[PDB]
C-alpha cells in the first residue's frame, strides 16, 4: 500500500473503506489524502509528487484500476456514489478537475486538464495550449474508452458515447454526446444504473432529474 | 476446467479441441453449450449466468482472450471457421448475437447487443434504449480495436478498418468500412487470410464470393 | 538484450546502453541489431523472426514497453533522441518503417507497414493493399493512443492529436493534425517537450525551427 517522502501530509483514508491491491505514494510537502467512508479503492495506483496537492475521495466511491498522477499544486475532487472502472487521470500545470456525484465511468476513461507539453505559435512564439479546468458534473456517465481533454466541461445528467473524444465544453444537460467531432445526438434523456427499473420512476436516485 | 451449477445444463466440448487456460462458468438452468471439433479457445473467460442460455462454437473455431457474458435467455453463434484473438463480447436484454463462417476479428474487438444500462427519456419516463440483436455475417474482418455495438448487421465479405465503432448496420457486401462515422471506403473487394498468394483466384476458400 | 538463435547474426549493443527487463528475441539468420550509445531500452519485446531483418535504433533513444515485431528483410530505423512510451510496431513485407530525431511518442501508438493479409479487388483479382513503408519524420509528436498505418509518411516538426489514425501522408510541417479522417487542424507551430517556457524562445532545442 502505502510510501510517503516527505511532510506534513495529511492521509486519512477512512477505516470502513477497502483499498485492496492499491498503491498509494505521497512524494512531497503539504499534501493531503482524503478517501471517506465506505470506498472500494482497487487495484489502483496514485501518485502525488510535489507541494500542496488535494486528492479528495468523498463517500461510496467505488474505483477499480485507476492510474492517477498529481502534481504541485494540483486538486483532483471526486464526489459521492461515483463508479469508475479501469482509466487514467492526468493532473498538471496547477489545476483541477472535479467529477460530480454518482458518475459511472466505463473502463478505458482517459481524462486530463492538461497535454503535458508545449505547442507554440511560430507566427508570435507564444505558448497556446496552455493547461484548462476540467469540470465534470453530476450524474454523468462515460462510455467506453472516452476521453476527455483539458478545459471540458460536462454539464450534470450527460452521457458520452462510447470512443467518444471531447475536446470542447457542452452546456445543455440532460442529453447524450458522441460523434467526432462531438455532439449532442440525442436531447430530454435520463440514464440509470440497473436497466431492472423500467422506468426513471422506478430508480429512487432519479427522482431529483425529472422533478 | 468448467464449473456448472443448475439442471438441464448441457456442456458439449469435443474431445479434438483444446482449451488450455480457458475459464467456463454456467449458472443456471437449461443452459447449452458447444464446442466443436478441432477448436482452439484459449485463455478465455466464459460466463453464464442465467436461464436456457445458448452458446454454440462449430468446428475449426480458434479463439484466444476472448471474456464473454451472457444473461438469461441470451445466445451466441459462432460458426466454422472463425478466428479470434482478444476481446470482450457481452450479450443482455435476452438478445442474440451471431457470427458467421470464416470471419476474421483481430486483437480487441467489443461485441454487444447491450448498452447495459437504461436510458429513459425525460418526456415519459419510457426506456429508449432497449437492446438489440447483432450479426457479423460470413467472411468478416475486423480490423483491430473495433467495436460492435447493438442491432448492428454486417453483411458479408466485409472488412472493418481498425478502430471503427459500428453503430448502424450495413447492407452492401464486398466492401471496407471504416472512418468516424462508419462509412464505406472501398467497394468491390474480397479479403483473404494468406498474403502469398498473387491473387483471389488462388486462393480456394474465396471462390463462393467472386463466382 | 539476446535470445539469439540461427546463423550470422550480428548484435552490436553499446555497453553504454541500458537494457533493463527488456526481451530482444532474434530467431533466423543474417540479422543485424546495433543500438547506439546512452539508450533506455527497458520493458520492451523486441522480435525479430525471420532472416536478413534490420534494427537500427540511434544515439539517446529512451523506449519503455515497446512490443516489436519483425519479419524477413524487414528494416526498423529510429533515429537520435527520439522517446517511446509503450506501443507496438508491426513491420512485414520486406518493408520498413523509420522515425525521425527527436521523436516522442506517447503511450498506445500502433505503426504498422501492412494490414497483415490480403484485400483483392473483384474487377481482376489482384491484391491491391500491398505493404507500404513508413516515415515519420523529425521531430514529430504523436500524443495518446495515435495509430499510423501503411504508407504513412509524416513531414518534420508535427504533432498528431491523440487517439488519430492516418491512413495516409501529409506533407505540410510545422503543424497539428487530427480529426477522422485526419485533417491538418492548425498551421504554423511548434512543439516542446518541457513546459516550463513561457515562449519557444527560452527553448534551445527549437531555434532551428524559426
Amino acid at each position: 500500500m502505502y510510501s510517503e517522502q516527505g511532510i506534513n501530509n495529511t492521509i486519512n483514508i477512512s477505516t470502513t473503506s477497502l483499498t485492496n491491491a492499491t498503491q498509494l505514494t505521497v512524494i512531497g510537502n503539504n499534501n493531503s489524502v482524503y478517501i471517506g467512508n465506505n470506498c472500494k479503492i482497487v487495484s489502483s495506483n496514485i501518485r502525488l509528487k510535489g507541494n500542496n496537492i488535494t486528492l479528495f475521495i468523498a463517500d461510496d466511491v467505488e474505483i477499480m484500476g485507476l492510474v492517477c498522477s498529481l502534481h504541485s499544486d494540483c486538486s483532483l475532487q471526486i464526489q459521492a456514489k461515483t463508479t469508475m472502472g479501469n482509466g487514467e487521470i492526468t493532473i498538471a500545470e496547477k489545476g483541477k478537475i472535479s467529477i460530480g456525484k454518482d458518475c459511472m465511468l466505463a473502463h478505458g476513461y482517459e481524462i486530463r486538464n492538461t497535454d503535458m507539453h508545449p505547442i507554440y505559435s511560430l507566427e508570435n512564439g507564444e505558448r497556446i495550449n496552455h493547461g484548462k479546468d476540467v469540470i465534470i458534473g453530476n450524474h454523468v456517465w462515460l462510455g467506453r474508452n472516452v476521453t476527455i481533454l483539458k478545459g471540458v466541461c460536462i454539464p450534470n445528467n450527460v452521457v458520452v458515447g462510447s470512443h467518444t473524444v471531447l475536446y470542447k465544453s457542452f452546456k445543455e444537460p440532460n442529453c447524450v454526446i458522441a460523434g467526432s467531432p462531438a455532439k449532442i445526438v440525442k436531447e430530454n434523456i435520463v440514464w440509470g444504473r440497473k436497466m431492472y427499473h423500467s422506468t426513471m420512476y422506478d430508480d429512487p436516485t432519479l427522482n431529483e432529474f425529472y422533478k
